[PDB]
């Protein structure tokens, strides 16, 4: 009786699991909203810039609608992925999947744990996992390092993501195609990407938690 | 445990709705983009050959973005707009209030209908019909809801009397602007009563 109403919470509980999945698909969209929203009103500027700048400055005028050009090619391609599902990749998956990318790579893999990012958009969960994804497979191919550390740090208002091998880089002068993947994704997201190639390959990668 | 679940699920349940309504913003907001896109290259393909058409369609782009923000920040927090079928009802209730003849014939409701589009259709239907009840001295209202090919049309006709001048163009603008914000229109004609035709797209 309570035996079978106990029974009744376990359905209500998972019931609650499968909404909490169309409530994290809310978030989600919601983010979609208030990115697509903010690079609408750049372009709006932007376009306005352009406008007054027309016979003062015309080739200023066409530099300014070439970014809002590019501004719009790339926000529509980082939304297209994700429109359909609503769904990304979360960080804590695809940490432990990098963990064991470096593992069969038999490439030693590094992480001290620390306080995770609490704040942090959907959207741009996707887009650091999507980075720290692409900077692990390049160790795996081409670093030859024996080591891989990954450092996830929520600093102030931005999220920081270091992911650091001790292989050698293999690139030209001008690597710049994953790596510039990496930079747009980011960017679009107002964060950005720093190499050091120096002694070993260091990517760093920041977003800032929201907008 | 068991009280607090399924007050719990009877809440989370009307994501539902609201993840549709979210959708509709992300589609339109994208599609919005896309033509501010098209228009600043055209506008940059035109800056030599056409400065003026070129300032024109920047104009334009402004515009779009202008009302597009505008529309989507009364949404957003509550990812939540008014359905069709509730505003019908609703004017229903004003018109038998206000004493004026409530005409409406039952065709095949529009079926494949956008929430966002359904909220902009229904807060135009109540500022008509709000209209008619102040100003226009009409003994009957007459509502007609079509789905017609790719478009929903609703006419709001009264037997009133228009008290405007030759410039009333503020619901009225409110309505033409959320309309032409999704693609559709408004037309007005004040020469036997006020008929308001109000077309916008489905999808
Ligand atoms: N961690 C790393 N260690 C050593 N070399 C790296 C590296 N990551 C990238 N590189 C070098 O930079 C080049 C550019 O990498 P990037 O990922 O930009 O394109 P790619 O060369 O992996 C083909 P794709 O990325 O399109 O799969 C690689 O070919 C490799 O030479
Ligand atoms: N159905 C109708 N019958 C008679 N007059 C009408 C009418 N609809 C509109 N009007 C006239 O047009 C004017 C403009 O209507 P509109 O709704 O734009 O602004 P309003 O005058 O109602 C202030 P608000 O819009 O805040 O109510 C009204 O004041 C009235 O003169
Ligand atoms: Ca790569
Ligand atoms: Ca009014």
């Amino acid at each position: 009786e309570r035996e079978r109403l106990e029974e009744k919470l376990e359905d209500a509980n998972e019931r609650i699991a499968e909404l909490v999945k169309l409530e994290e698909r809310q978030r989600m969209a919601r983010d979609l909203v208030d990115t697509l929203g903010q690079k609408l009103s750049l372009m709006g500027l932007k376009s306005d810039l352009a406008r007054k700048l027309i016979y003062k400055d015309p080739e200023q005028a066409a530099r300014e609608l070439k970014s809002v050009q590019q501004t719009a090619r790339t926000s529509l391609n980082e939304v297209r992925k994700i429109v359909s599902s609503m769904k990304g990749i979360r960080l804590k998956d695809e940490l432990i999947n990098i963990k064991q990318i470096l593992e069969a790579a038999d490439i030693m893999f590094i992480y001290e744990e620390e306080k995770w990012p609490e704040n942090i958009s959907l959207l741009n969960e996707n887009i650091l996992s999507m980075c720290l994804k692409e900077a692990v497979t390049n160790v795996v191919k081409h670093s030859q390092a024996k080591t891989c550390r990954v450092d996830i740090q929520q600093l102030w208002k931005e999220v920081v993501i270091t992911v650091s091998d001790d292989g050698t880089f293999k690139g030209e002068e001008n690597s710049f195609h994953g790596l510039l993947g990496m930079r747009e994704r980011l960017e679009f997201a107002n964060g950005s990407l720093h190499i050091d190639t120096e002694n070993g390959t260091k990517l760093t990668m920041a977003i800032p938690n929201n907008s």
